[PDB]
């Protein structure tokens, strides 16, 4: 019925910002190649305060070599002595977030690690000082290279927790001057994190922020005995059509109320990883077609902004807060400085299911609610007006200020479902708008890379996208033909997160394409035992990258070659000798139409007229045999869609 809003017994806990996650994995390899001014526009839509999506929080994976959901991502140390803090396209996207909001909250998290950090075994806690150590590393680069202040640091993602480790991290930080950076854990479930932290005062005092995944708006007691920060440090992962905008909107307000979370972190910042990879547009709007420019400002960008620009980190949420009667619920925050917000949400069960977990059944039906402003918060007479349908649809549009002359500090709203209100004191809202950007294309049928750039903006070329293994930029003094390539550089497996293939590859193109003409120079390092290959019609990458079928043309350097439906190299459609030696560099064509395919060495006939599975459809790729160094040039793909 009437919903007292107050402050006079108090506050509730202090609000902590939203954000949104980049990495886990590759999620933002496809915006570094967007042209200006899209790109640009892109992260103003993102981040830039009063704007858009305007995030309080920004967190990135650290990258560590290995495959982490739709691609692998760089390490600043691919071997035990390197240390390198240009690679990949996290210290970019950073940069851009603080250009735009210079408050902006960064935190970092390892997915994986690389291989040499386990001295012979797939676990990072076999030297605690030497993880840790890699990791402070990468803290003092952010700042020493990039001017960047990480303000949060997490310990493995999903994965199990070590206590000393977390210790050690610390230690480790302190000792390095790092005492202002915060640690969060786990990044997993509630338990065992937070019954550990009850039952041990040493790592009680060492971790700031209990931050759990996917909590379906819920916590538990020992997290609310703890008396820590509690965060969903992970949610989402929805599609941004408008039911996913529903989930964002439902758990932005209900993480709070039913969980206490003061915290709620999106995977994914922005959607630009071929929509085909696992999970594919799930991120806060979509940007996966550089070669194009086209983007899609999607309805969470909105959902985001009824928040986002109208609370920030520091602001405190009010003790009264709650659900409507009739379904939907209600958030309100101050700021101490005598301005109010207040976040109203009324997402129908159809339309805001998250795909974990999936909530039962819950009804919702048009209602009147009444508030009244008590305490300090009586004395206002002005509030702004922001409301979103969602669908057809109506997004962040301004409506008519509300006033409450009466004296009553009371006013009243006609709810319906699948709605959003923002009303607040604040006069600093605004729907940022940019001119439409170009209609989508498919990927070029044609398309060509000589890899020819002397001192490149990212480590790797654009829109090869790596499933397995770490491809780069490489220049060779020694060579003419061939000074500038692009390499493999992994020489052993990462700690692994999610099933890495055993052959390293990268990715590109339309996964639509059906019929086509891969053309590569390749060069294997490896004397004796090293191979590579060309690919076509690959159809699964990503956390699923060891299921990849296709055609896979692969020469070997003891004279051989084969020829095999999957990445695996289970499943033989041809094989045979070649003339084929380690630190050579061959030319590799392999031609795909219907139920057929060929292969050319040098321009000339190896094999033809072999069949293959069809239909079938997939991208192009490129790769190695096995976690070994090899080069490839001059690429090339022709293909019909
Ligand atoms: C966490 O939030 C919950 C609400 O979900 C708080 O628990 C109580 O909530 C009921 C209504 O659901 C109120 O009537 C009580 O007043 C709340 N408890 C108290 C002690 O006020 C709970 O307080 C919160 N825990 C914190 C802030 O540590
Ligand atoms: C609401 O918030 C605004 C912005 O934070 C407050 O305005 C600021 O007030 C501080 C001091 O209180 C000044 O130093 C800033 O220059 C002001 N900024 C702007 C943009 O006005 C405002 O006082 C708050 N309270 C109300 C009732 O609006
Ligand atoms: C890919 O190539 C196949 C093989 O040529 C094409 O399939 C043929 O299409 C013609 C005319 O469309 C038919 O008469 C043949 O019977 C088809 N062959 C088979 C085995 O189905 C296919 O259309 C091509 N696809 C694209 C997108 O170019
Ligand atoms: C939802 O609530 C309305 C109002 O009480 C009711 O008429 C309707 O049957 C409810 N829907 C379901 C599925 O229970
Ligand atoms: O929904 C999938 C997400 N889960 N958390 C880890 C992320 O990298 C994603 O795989
Ligand atoms: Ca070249």
């Amino acid at each position: 019925g009437a919903y007292v809003l107050d402050d006079s017994d108090g506050l509730g806990r202090e609000f902590d910002g939203i954000g949104a996650v980049s990495g886990g994995g590759a999620t933002s390899r496809l915006l570094v190649n967007y042209p200006e001014p899209y790109r640009s526009e892109i992260l103003d839509y993102l981040f830039k305060p009063n704007f858009g999506a305007s995030l309080h929080i920004l967190k990135v994976e650290i990258g560590g070599d290995g495959q982490t959901t739709d691609g692998t991502e760089p390490s600043h140390m691919h071997y035990e002595l390197d240390e390198n803090y240009f690679r990949g396209y996290e210290w970019w996207l950073m940069k851009e977030a603080k250009k735009r909001n210079p408050d902006i909250i960064l935190m970092g998290l390892p997915w994986s690690f690389p291989g040499w950090l386990g001295k012979g075994f797939s676990w990072p806690y076999v030297n605690l000082q030497l993880t840790a150590y890699y990791v402070v590393r990468w803290i003092l680069g952010a700042k020493h290279y990039h001017d960047l202040d990480i303000d949060y640091i997490g310990i493995w993602n999903e994965r199990p927790f070590d206590a000393n480790y977390i210790k050690e991290l610390r230690k480790m930080l302190d000792y390095q001057g790092l005492q202002r950076v915060r640690i969060i854990a786990s990044d997993n479930l509630w338990e065992p994190i937070s019954s550990s932290l009850l039952l041990d005062q040493e790592l009680w005092k060492v971790v700031d922020v209990i931050g759990a995944h996917y909590p379906g708006t819920y916590t538990v007691w020992n997290a609310k005995m703890s008396g820590k920060k509690l965060w969903s440090s992970e949610d989402f992962s929805t599609i941004n059509s408008n039911v996913g905008a529903g989930c964002w909107s439902r758990i932005l307000n209900q993480n709070y109320i039913n969980g206490n979370m003061t915290s709620t972190i999106a995977w994914n910042l922005v959607a630009s990883y071929y929509e085909e990879l696992p999970y594919g547009r799930s991120g806060l709007m979509t940007a996966q077609e550089p070669w194009s420019g086209h983007y899609v400002v999607a309805s969470p960008i909105w959902v985001s902004a009824h928040t986002t620009q109208f609370t920030q980190p520091g602001w405190y949420y009010l003790k009264t807060v709650g659900h409507l009667e009739k379904g939907g619920s209600y958030v309100a925050l101050t700021d101490g400085l005598g301005n109010l917000t207040i976040i109203i949400e009324t997402m129908s069960h159809q339309h805001s299911m998250c795909i974990r977990p999936y909530l039962p059944y819950y009804n919702v039906s048009h209602q009147l609610a009444t508030f009244t402003l008590k305490g300090s918060l009586r004395e206002i007479q002005e509030l702004q007006v922001w409301y979103t349908k969602l669908g057809q649809r109506l997004h962040f549009k301004q409506l008519d200020t509300l006033w409450l002359l009466d004296g009553s500090g009371s006013f009243t709203l006609e709810l319906e479902e699948d709605e959003i209100f923002t009303l607040t004191t604040l006069t600093t809202g605004r729907k940022g708008s940019y001119p439409p950007p170009p209609s989508s294309k498919p990927f070029p049928t044609n398309y060509k890379d000589d890899f020819n750039v002397e001192y490149p903006l990212f480590s790797e070329a654009p829109n090869f996208a790596d499933q397995t293994g770490v491809f780069e930029y490489y220049m060779n003094n020694e060579d003419r033909e061939h000074r500038f390539t692009l390499r493999q550089v992994l020489n052993q497996r990462p700690i692994t997160w999610a099933a890495d293939a055993s052959s390293t590859i990268s990715v590109i193109g339309d996964h639509h394409w059906t019929n086509m003409t891969v053309q590569c120079d390749v060069y294997i390092e490896t004397p004796r035992s090293g191979g590579v290959f060309i690919a076509g019609r690959v159809n699964k990458g990503g956390i699923l990258i060891r299921s990849a079928t296709g055609v896979f043309f692969w020469i070997f350097a003891n004279g051989s070659y084969r020829v095999t439906a999957d990445l695996g190299g289970w499943i033989t459609y041809a094989s045979g000798h070649a003339d084929v030696t380690a630190k050579r560099w061959y030319t590799l064509t392999l031609g795909i139409k219907g139920y057929f395919a060929f292969g050319m060495l040098n321009g000339t006939i190896l094999w033809k007229n072999v069949r293959v599975k069809y239909p079938g459809h997939g991208w192009a790729a490129i790769g190695t045999h096995t976690f070994e160094f090899a080069q490839f040039d001059n690429f090339r793909v022709e293909a019909a869609r």
